[PDB]
Parts: structure tokens; C-alpha cells; sequence
């Protein structure tokens, strides 16, 4: 009995990499991501979680962590989780190890849509279930939340350290917004670590609108 879980960390970042995971658990198995208390990880201190994260991939069948590039400023932000599917099927469809059912965490969409869209994107046979806040529910699609987590939040610690404070990397946040206009204030363009395309969204530089 091969139970999975897939979420990702964050929705539409703008800096560092989108992040799926998706895991893989034995029946037998699965109580031990319980005992790991694994729907309390969120409380959890970053680097308590990096805890969790090394538990957890020992009592794992299989994984798969997907690492994306980031959206373009302001991409497609009306209802952004039109990739979700795509992204998920594209992750269960990369784990070695097939899962008999799958417990996905649905993005405020209609949550029986949602599975059945999903299900017939993957290239194997298999139950799917998902539903808003799934991590909080099913310790699989808790623990895969963990890995997608720990993933994104270590590239952009990474990030800090060469870019200096840089926000969550989202373009809601505002140490994120203040951080893209003091660079291209400084440069005349924007750094290496966004991408620039389409969409509009505020973000002013000593005179014209840099960011949208």
C-alpha cells in the first residue's frame, strides 16, 4: 500500500526557485510521519525543521523535489495556480516508486475538479484526493509540504547571503519590492535572480515605474 503526498512551498515567487515535492510512504509506514508530528512543523523553527526534513526522507519510499525557475514580474498573477496541476503531475510523474493513492493540497479550487484534472495528468493509474490546507490533514502531504519548504527557504537563504536582506522573495512582500528597486536604482536594471516579461504591478524607481 503506497500512499502519496505533493504541495509546494509558496505560490508565485518572484525570486528563487518554485518548489514541488512530492513523497512516497509504505501503509506500514506512514504512522511514523505522525509520530514525527509532522502536521506541527509550521510552529517549528527553520532550523528545527531541517530536523524534520532528514526524519522524514528515512521513513520515505521515494521523493521527488522539483525546483523551478521563478514567474516574471507580475505574471499571470490573476489566479496563478493554473500551473498547479501541470506542476504536480509533472512531479508524480517523475517519482520511481508509483503510489496505489495520491493526497494532493488543492489551491482554493474546486477540490473534486481539482484530483480528477490531476489524475488523468498523470501517466500511471491511481486514486487522487486533494483539498485546501492538506498539509494540516495528511501527514504525507504534510511532510512532502516540509521538503518543498525547507528546499525554497534554503535556496533563498543562499540568495540573502550574496543579495544582502531580499524579503521572502515574493512580490507582496515589501522588503522584497524595496530590495528589486534599490537594486535596479544602483544598477540601471534589474538583478539576474528575476525575470522580466509581461503583467503590471506597483513598483516605482525615483521617477518611472520599473516594476510591473
Amino acid at each position: 500500500m503506497k500512499i502519496a503526498g505533493i504541495d509546494e512551498a509558496g505560490r508565485g515567487p518572484v525570486i528563487g526557485p518554485m518548489v514541488i515535492a512530492a513523497v512516497v510512504v509504505d501503509e506500514n509506514s506512514l504512522p511514523k510521519l505522525e509520530e514525527l508530528k509532522v502536521r506541527d512543523s509550521k510552529k517549528l523553527t527553520p532550523k528545527r525543521r531541517e530536523k524534520l526534513f532528514n526524519e522524514i526522507l528515512g521513513v520515505l519510499d521515494d521523493y521527488v523535489i522539483l525546483e523551478l525557475p521563478p514567474d516574471v514580474i507580475g505574471s499571470r498573477e490573476g489566479t496563478l495556480n493554473e500551473f498547479e496541476v501541470e506542476n504536480f503531475a509533472k512531479a508524480l510523474n517523475s517519482l520511481k516508486v508509483k503510489p496505489d493513492v495520491i493526497y494532493a493540497d488543492a489551491a482554493d479550487v474546486d477540490e473534486e475538479r481539482f484530483a480528477r484534472e490531476l489524475g488523468e495528468r498523470l501517466n500511471f493509474e491511481a486514486e487522487v484526493v486533494a483539498k485546501h490546507k492538506a498539509d494540516d490533514i495528511f501527514p504525507v502531504v504534510s511532510a512532502a509540504s516540509i521538503l518543498a519548504k525547507v528546499t525554497r527557504d534554503r535556496a533563498v537563504e543562499k540568495l540573502k547571503e550574496e543579495y544582502g536582506e531580499i524579503g521572502s522573495g515574493y512580490p507582496s512582500d515589501p522588503r522584497t519590492r524595496a530590495f528589486l528597486e534599490n537594486y535596479y536604482r544602483e544598477h540601471g536594471e534589474f538583478p539576474p535572480i528575476v525575470r522580466k516579461g509581461a503583467g503590471a504591478i506597483i513598483g516605482l524607481a525615483v521617477g518611472g515605474v520599473v516594476i510591473a
